[PDB]
Parts: C-alpha cells; sequence; structure tokens
C-alpha cells in the first residue's frame, strides 16, 4: 500500500485540513517540503501541479491539487463522506460553511493593517450568530455524537479542527455552544485523532510574524 | 415530474452554474426570485436558510444551501459525476481550477476600481499561461471530446460554461487553443446545451451596474 505523499510549504496552511483528514483516518503519510522558490520551481517544471500550484498530494497513482479534490478523494476512500447521496450532500452543506468561515481566518493576517481589525469583528460576530449557531442546531436535533449518519465523517473532523482554530482566536466564542464543546472533546478523544494532538505529530503550529514574512522574501 | 426550486435574485451570480447543469442534465426547474430585503427575510425566518444566504435549491425533499453542495448533489443525481472515486478526483481537480478563475472574474467588475487594470492583466495571463494550457493539455493527451471518461460530465459542462465568461471578457484568448474551441462546439450543439444557450432560456444575462449597485440593497 503505496504511502501518499504531500507536497506544501512546511506550514499550515490550505495542506493542514488534508493532515487532519488523513489522520483521523489512520492513513500514515510522508510529507516532502517545499523550502525554496527551487523546490516549488522543480515540482512546476515536472509538469506534476496541473495549475503550477500547491497543495499536491500523490496518491493512489494521482499527483491530485487543489485542496477540496484532495479532501473528497480521501473521505470517500476512507468511508468519512457518509453513505449515500443525501448524506454527501448534508455533509457539503457543512464542510462549506466551515470553509467559508475557516477562509475569512486563513485570510486574516494578511489583510490591510487599517481595516483588518474591522474584519477580525467582522468574523467574531458572524461565529456567534451564523456558524455556531447553524452546527449546534444540527447537534441539538439528531442528539447524537456526529453530525450526520450518526457516524463519523469528514464533517465533524473538519468542524472540530474548525474549533481549535477559533478558540486560538478567541476562547470565549465557545462558550455559550454546549454541544460544540462537548463534540471537541468526543472527536479529541477518538484513538487516531488524540495521536494527531499529541506532540510529535505532522500537525503544524499557526503562522506567526516570522514564519510569514521569510515565506513570503523566499518565494 | 417534481421540480427543484432555486432560490436566487434574477441574476447570474452563484446560481448560474446551477441552471447550467441543471438544464444539461434536461432537469427542468422553476425559479423563485428575491426582490426586497423582506423575501430574504422570510426564507431566513422560516428556516430555509442554513447559513442566511442564497443560493439555496429545493430538491428531492432537501433545501440545500452553498453552491458545491448544490453541484456535487446535482452531479451525482443526473450520473454527470464520473464512474468511480478516481473519476471524480480528476473531475474535482478540474472544476476547482475552473471554479478559481471563474471567481477572479465573478469578482473582477467588483475591486476597488484602482486596482481592476492590473487584477484584468493577471486575469488574462492566468488564463492563457495557466488556465487554458492545462485544459487544452488534458483534451490532448486523451485524444478524446470528454474531459473524463470519454462521457459527459460536469467537467465539460464547467468549463464551456467558463469558455463563455472568458469570451465576453476577451474573445482573443481562445483562439490559440483549439481543443478547447472544439470543446466548446460540441457542448454546445448537445441539445439540452443548444436549448439552454437560445433566447428565452432561464439563461442569465452579464451584471450591469444597474442590477448591481441596486441587488446590494436586498
Ligand atoms: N484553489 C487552490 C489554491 C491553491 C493555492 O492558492 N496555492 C498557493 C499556495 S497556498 C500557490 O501555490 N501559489 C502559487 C501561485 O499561484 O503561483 C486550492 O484550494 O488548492
Ligand atoms: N459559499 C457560499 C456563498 C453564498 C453567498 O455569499 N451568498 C450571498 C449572496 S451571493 C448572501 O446570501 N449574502 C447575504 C449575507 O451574507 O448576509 C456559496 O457558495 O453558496
Ligand atoms: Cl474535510
Ligand atoms: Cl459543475
Ligand atoms: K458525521
Ligand atoms: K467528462
Amino acid at each position: 500500500a503505496e504511502k501518499p505523499k504531500l507536497h506544501y510549504f512546511n506550514a499550515r496552511g490550505r495542506m493542514e485540513s488534508t493532515r487532519w483528514l488523513l489522520a483521523a483516518a489512520g492513513v500514515e503519510f510522508e510529507e516532502k517540503f517545499i523550502k525554496s522558490a527551487e523546490d516549488l520551481d522543480k515540482l512546476r517544471n515536472d509538469g506534476y501541479l496541473m495549475f503550477q500550484q500547491v497543495p499536491m498530494v500523490e496518491i493512489d497513482g494521482m499527483k491530485l491539487v487543489q485542496t477540496r479534490a484532495i479532501l473528497n478523494y480521501i473521505a470517500s476512500k476512507y468511508n468519512l463522506y457518509g453513505k449515500d447521496i443525501k448524506e454527501r450532500a448534508l455533509i457539503d452543506m457543512y464542510i462549506e460553511g466551515i470553509a467559508d468561515l475557516g477562509e475569512m481566518i486563513l485570510l486574516l493576517p494578511v489583510c490591510p493593517p487599517e481595516e483588518k481589525d474591522a474584519k477580525l469583528a467582522l468574523i467574531k460576530e458572524k461565529i456567534k450568530n451564523r456558524y455556531f449557531p447553524a452546527f449546534e442546531k444540527v447537534l441539538k436535533s439528531h442528539g447524537q455524537d456526529y453530525l450526520v449518519g450518526n457516524k463519523l465523517s469528514r464533517a465533524d473532523i473538519h468542524l472540530v479542527e474548525l474549533l481549535y482554530y477559533v478558540e486560538e482566536l478567541d476562547s470565549s466564542l465557545i462558550s455559550s455552544f454546549p454541544l460544540l464543546k462537548a463534540l471537541k472533546t468526543r472527536i479529541s478523544n477518538l484513538p487516531t485523532v488524540k495521536k494527531f494532538l499529541q506532540p510529535g505529530s505532522p500537525r503544524k503550529p499557526p503562522m506567526d510574524e516570522k514564519s510569514l514574512e521569510e515565506h513570503r522574501k523566499i518565494f
């Protein structure tokens, strides 16, 4: 069984949700870090990046780019995409909500600093009034441990990844959402996930002022 | 038999790719157009919109929001999402590229006016050097009429949609890409797509800064 190989910077960025999903599924993978503009040029010139961009994942004979394509493939392969078309529709709707909020956060430290504090408050309010209530409502309507089909899926994993990111941003945001808190604890305790949250795993740290400025300089 | 209901404004925006897919698949649908802040409030208050946003499509007993979720469901249901996991991976890769370029073009008339010149030039540079070559290469390497599995899929339909948007932007960008021209012709002459492209269909015009700087008030 040939191990998936992830090509990305040694950073969270657009590769983290893939690290989470693979690791939640107990799937062992290798990372090949891109450290120089030469490292990227080499992947490009080898014809390995369909749109000249990373992330790229080598898996089951394919050089897969585009985050959503990579994630969809992994989730079907490891039975984390529900069990039929309608379950997939619910999963997709949830993760796309997650992706909207998460995209706003991914792209917050690269925004204009005079309207960056306007952007931070906008997020915070969407979280409290838009997204966290939407997921709390799903959990409450099923009363089950999982968002869809009463079974672990990518939606649970990605929601919990998101709750970790929202906690780094402000710890009080989840405080009035008891069902989200319990989901985070439950998923964090699954064996694969617990292992991923432990030190020494492929899970990556947040980008700080140092690692961001250096990245832009060399690429 | 029992039609999908699309909830959006009377415009392309984020609902147009859904109109194209449903039309291509042979599926007749209804549109319930949002006209005021008050129609949108009703949708919200009635618990129709999971994240308070449109597009929303009522289909097969569900109330689906999020463009990609809608498209993904329609594509599987009507067998436009390939035959297996590996083909769906190709389709997904291709459609996500299309989406990236398509979003750049969607947001073009909305960027700060002073960035418009630079952004348009970068879009045209991406089209000529990144996107169109990628897709030309796929069609050339297989020698087939369709992008994936020698069979019609959403990737053909959504690429051809994008070739129409790019044509509106600049009709010369496709000129050095003969297999893209030929795919456009072929898909355009499929009866369902031909019908949808005819005058009178649910196909929507380009945004105008009339209906644009006025649909923000919704
Ligand atoms: N839609 C793509 C975006 C990929 C992307 O924006 N990659 C960036 C790095 S995070 C890149 O390789 N930039 C190089 C370039 O566009 O020339 C995805 O989700 O994978
Ligand atoms: N990622 C979502 C975006 C949906 C979206 O941005 N909808 C806009 C109009 S096109 C909206 O309902 N905005 C109202 C709001 O954000 O309060 C999708 O693809 O459906
Ligand atoms: Cl996911
Ligand atoms: Cl599509
Ligand atoms: K689930
Ligand atoms: K195809």
